[PDB]
């Protein structure tokens, strides 16, 4: 079956994100004011996506990304079978990736707060697999700027895997990828890094709940946790034709 | 029509510079001292321009900037009736890409001080989107660093631009052009990233204008808005004789 | 002899590591919080790679890691003959790289607790060189990250070397691999770059035992000395496995 | 005349180096501890090299550096009436770049001290254009660095230059380069960047002494002027010795 071989592709180039991805963050937040700041998190979020598409970009084509992966499907590009593979293959794996991730730090992040699992506050440790709102970030101000975030994120996509346009070799398609994310990190008001990444965002934040946090990874934030599947699933569908209005339409 | 295609590309290329590049910048001067500082200004505005030219460079030639159109014309490389379709379309694009950042940030930038709009001051937000004079930056010390500045990045464009040499594979121009970009921010005097392009001063402080800043953009600074538009254009021509003069003249 | 030529390669391409890394450790450590941080060690370590693989590769295959050369015998793509001479030339030039290392700060190194050398403490300068436990990362701790970190060193590193895949051109292997170490420092808890480098730890380790840090070198941290050697060791065939499970068995 | 022509490149990409490499060490100098610290001036005189190779690699050979010339020349792969003709070329440039970074911050550099030019103190700007002795950094320990920091430069440059090993697309040589001399700055003890130039530091030097700090800066040091000339000459021929014994003589 070639539909298991690039599944298999999708979780292991995944699992290398949110391992690499959220271990920055890890040490950034457990270690206040130590080991850097958010441009730590973001060049190294942004150098993870180079190196997982180096890894997986052979055999599945290196989505990583479940926008990315529907706005292909969109296109025509995909079958449409592949989106709840992929999904699911992108999914597992940022959970594993998370585990990964809570047994290096296991000893720090129970120490966080004493000897117990908080969901948010100043003592907040589940900020560091999944993303929760700020004070000027709330459900209706988060929701636009992950829809900006997402629809620029498949614009830059779009660019470098057009047929109509001369194929990139191996070795700057990945570059390409990464600096997008390293970009949208720095420029969006979001210092997790990734945060139009539905399979980043839900996977980990799934692992949380079982993990020890509880429930409340769910129930926080005025129910804030589908908002980073929604809108980066509506951005997509506007990058898409934003970038064929002005570019792919016209690719005679 | 080939010249509408090649404005709709140069505007989606401007579009994501701006956006990308004031969206940095934004989250600099809203949050004082907590989001890095003008490293990852320049950083940002840097790896915008590859992602730009990455995106329009095989439609529109990713010219995105004036001063670079107008050098080109000059040069006779490409003709006169391209730079007010290249203008109009490179400042179309900075006005909506200046959009975009400030409904993104729309409830810090009114709350920046309490809920007003400030062009000048220490609780100023009108600088997120243009540029203004400094202490030691006043008209005629700012002429001479756009004037250098322009200069500066016209001759490293020519250089891999020009037929004689042997053709640049895509995937390196990008970089290199926006190598230049973050070189220019860090060198000279100018904490705003892309000071030499007249498209992304004119364009945002345009918007501006008809945001709630009030006329006050244009007529602060001794009149300042003019400067980064007519300095650029001059130091495009000076560097353009710099090239021709010690490299161009002589390549046989 | 060709083996001969390829040693000297390594233990070339080893110096150059372990000099231009620990210089920079060197400095952030003497210099307390005046030369830069963590992204610094980490950024210059990254980029030593990639100089040290640009040098050596071409002659040995720029293998600068004894895990990494056992994952190639592991997977019978290398004789078993190449493990001891590699793994002495790699151990030979991080001894060496260490000496000038000390040479260049020799003034600053005996003036950072007065007129002795202490080993391990706030004044401590042996931490330059070699890898020494923290507070949450004993014995017990720091052999899970050694493990995490070069297991996932291996998989990144078998993705571009996998003859079924496509030939990566020279120029792009360098920085690969250097991108890794850059991400693999600044995710897992070791501020000292490169910490999955048995020859790295090994070798200047050795150095500050005759240098005059005297045997406590390997007699402190509850006996630290041996688990930077053998935790990326098994790291290595765990990343083998995991590459092969995922990626290698299916690339028909 | 072809000499003349590669000449006048050679006086142009050491202009772009000097330009951008010293004006981002006057923002730092200048603005104590606002505009960035060591990084940046690491960073941007390393991706300055990269700039000034691109723009006159095809024309010169891109060495912007006596002790590289001085290298090609002892190995005989370039004749020797190139020595004096691009050291001279060099140096001019070197001169015509730190004079634009003098009028850049004209105003800035002359009320560092209030209306006067130091040399050397805390309120000293001539450090902007030439290196200076620090505490540990006297004329003994000062040659030693410049001794194995150019070493190390031809080590590396050697190893992209060499006919034998596969030759390097254009594009790669010059970052590879540019690398190598940000991770030199990280690495020795010098916060001025590139400080293993002989025509980077006797060109701005030179200019300083004219431009009003007087004499005293080839008096002062101990008459330190002369090291960062001597000292990276004999450090290229060990150099190159060193690259020959390990790589270069066994290369069939």
């Amino acid at each position: 079956y070639r539909l298991l071989r690039q599944a298999l592709a999708e979780c292991l180039g995944t699992l290398i994100l949110v391992m690499f991805g959220c271990g920055s963050v890890a040490q950034v937040v457990l270690s206040r004011g130590t080991h850097g700041g958010f441009l730590t998190i973001n060049l190294a979020f942004g150098f993870a996506v180079t190196l997982a598409i180096l890894v997986a970009g052979q055999v599945s084509g290196a989505h990583l990304n479940p926008a990315v992966t529907f706005a292909m499907c969109f296109l025509a590009r995909e079958p449409w079978i592949k989106l709840p593979i992929y999904t699911l293959a992108q999914t597992l794996g940022a959970f594993l990736g998370a585990g990964i991730v809570f047994g290096l730090y296991y000893d720090a992040i129970w120490a966080f707060a004493g000897n117990e699992l908080v969901v948010s506050g100043p003592n907040g440790t589940a900020g560091i697999f999944a993303t929760y709102p700020s004070g000027h970030l709330d459900m209706v101000n988060g929701f636009f700027d992950q829809f900006i975030g997402t629809a620029a994120l498949i614009v830059c996509v779009l660019a470098i895997v057009d047929p109509y346009n001369n194929p990139v070799p191996r070795g700057l398609e990945a570059f390409t990828v990464g600096l997008v994310v390293l970009v949208i990190g720095t420029s969006m008001g979001f210092n997790s890094g990734y945060a139009v990444n539905p399979a980043r965002d839900f996977g980990p934040r799934l692992f949380t709940a079982l993990a020890g946090w509880g429930s409340e990874v769910f129930t926080t934030g005025q129910n804030w946790w589908w908002v980073p599947i929604v809108s980066p699933l509506l951005g997509s569908i506007g990058g898409v034709f934003v970038y064929q209005l002005m570019i792919g339409c016209h690719l005679e």
